[PDB]
DNA sequence: TTAGGGTTAG
């Protein structure tokens, strides 16, 4: 008998293991912690408009919640609920799973999961279309490089084209996304033989590639990242250059992904089964046409 | 256990 009872985020208590369905509005994408395993936070909220903010943790990446935005909804099972600091936390369980899916109204309802058997009903295509709906109105766009402003943070779905080491503290990363910066792209000063990628390729698209420079804990994910695959650069910050190191003026853009994890800085593959991805390609078979 | 959301400052 598989009866699964969902609790609204209102009705939490401490010392206890649940189910729940939210919207997600806020999260870091899966990230090695300095334990054991692998982190991402998760706050969620439904229509009783309350937010949980849930701690999970896990030995494999694709254990956690596959979330790649703000607004997707997600399922999860075995959540246990505890209290800190007179504030109550959602933490994952043995058996933790979840399920992801697209938050926008009418949009394809699949749910995405790394669990090989899970359960999948008509009550949860209800749950979740009851969470669009909510969501369309309480609470909530792909930004292009050429419209990226001289300072600010935001997530780049790009395409990854070259790696390479720089000291360690950080590392480079080229990518694109079929437009041009409005300023041209600071560019890192990499040696000979360090950068990985298709170089002939990279030297005819000139400015259409940005140089992103990731650093402290982001440098390993970097450095494990397979050229030419999807990606989406959480909360990658823009810098204009209007002085360089040798004192001289001038104009340049600078990109950073910053150590640490806080708002969600951090990098998530995007697999080609991802709708934005299918935009991209063409943005960037159009882009390569005229140059 | 990790982390406990809230931007490096290169």
């Amino acid at each position: 008998a598989t009866n699964y009872i969902y609790t609204p985020l209102n009705q939490l208590k401490g010392g206890t293991i649940v189910n729940v369905y939210g919207v997600v509005k806020f999260f870091k994408p899966p990230y090695l912690s300095k334990g054991t395993d692998y982190c991402s936070v998760v706050t969620i909220v439904d229509q009783t408009n309350v937010k949980l903010t849930c701690l999970l943790f896990s030995g494999n990446y694709e254990a956690l919640p596959i979330i790649y935005k703000n607004g997707d909804i997600v399922r999860f099972h075995r959540l246990k609920i505890q209290v800190y600091k007179k504030e109550t936390q959602g933490i994952t369980s043995s058996g933790f799973a979840s399920l992801t899916f697209e938050g926008t109204l009418g949009a394809p309802i699949i749910p995405r999961t790394s669990s090989k058997y899970f359960n999948f009903t008509t009550e949860d295509h209800k749950m979740v279309e009851a969470l669009r709906v909510w969501a369309s109105t309480h609470m909530s766009t792909l930004l292009k490089l050429c419209d990226v402003q001289p300072m600010q943070y935001f997530d780049l779905t790009c395409q990854l084209l070259g790696k390479a080491e720089v000291d360690g503290a950080s590392f480079l990363l080229k990518v694109w996304d079929g437009t041009r910066t409005p300023f041209p792209s600071w560019r890192v000063l990499i040696q000979d033989l360090v950068l990985e990628g298709d170089l002939s390729h990279i030297h005819r698209l000139q400015n259409l590639t940005i140089d992103i420079l990731v650093y402290d804990n982001h440098v390993h994910v970097a450095r494990s990242l397979k050229v030419g695959s999807f990606l989406r650069i959480y909360s990658l910050h823009t810098k204009l250059q209007s002085m360089n190191s040798e004192n001289q003026t001038m104009l340049s853009l600078e990109f950073h992904l910053h150590g640490g994890t806080s708002y969600g800085r951090g990098i998530r593959v995007l697999p080609e089964s991802n709708s934005d991805v299918d935009q991209l390609k063409k943005d960037l078979e159009s882009a390569n046409l005229t140059a």
